[PDB]
């Protein structure tokens, strides 16, 4: 039904790793899989059920923000904005909000499962 998923930004995980990372679909490789180019440069084929077609990550989503002191901490998306073409998320934690670059925001398995119903490609 869909014209094409190529070029769409997503957050996706591979198997045996429980986090979703931001990336983009570069190719429909069939077999229910898509070639995903992660923002860090890593590229591999991922199952449709492991892809959340949401960009930006919606507001009021509980996410995992990579934080100072190599600290991964759960927080809630309260805003996003483009800064010279780059997407930044406003994440609320301990009742305070801070800006994080796109790549510093990931989803744990539980956090991503909450979005599968609405945004998953399963």
């Amino acid at each position: 039904h869909m014209n094409s998923f190529v070029g769409l930004r997503v957050v996706a995980k591979w198997s045996s790793n429980g986090y979703f990372y931001s990336g983009k679909i570069t190719r429909d490789v069939g077999a229910g899989k898509y070639k995903l180019l992660f923002d860090d440069g890593y590229e591999c084929d991922v199952l449709g059920k492991d892809i959340l077609l949401c960009d930006p990550i919606p507001l009021d989503t509980e996410v995992t923000a990579l934080s100072p002191n190599e600290y991964f901490s759960a927080g809630v998306v309260k805003g996003h904005r483009k800064e010279s073409g780059e997407l930044y998320y406003s994440i609320e934690k301990e009742g305070q909000r801070k800006w994080y670059k796109r790549m510093a925001v990931i989803l744990s398995l539980e956090q991503g499962n909450r979005l599968r119903e609405q945004y998953g490609l399963g």
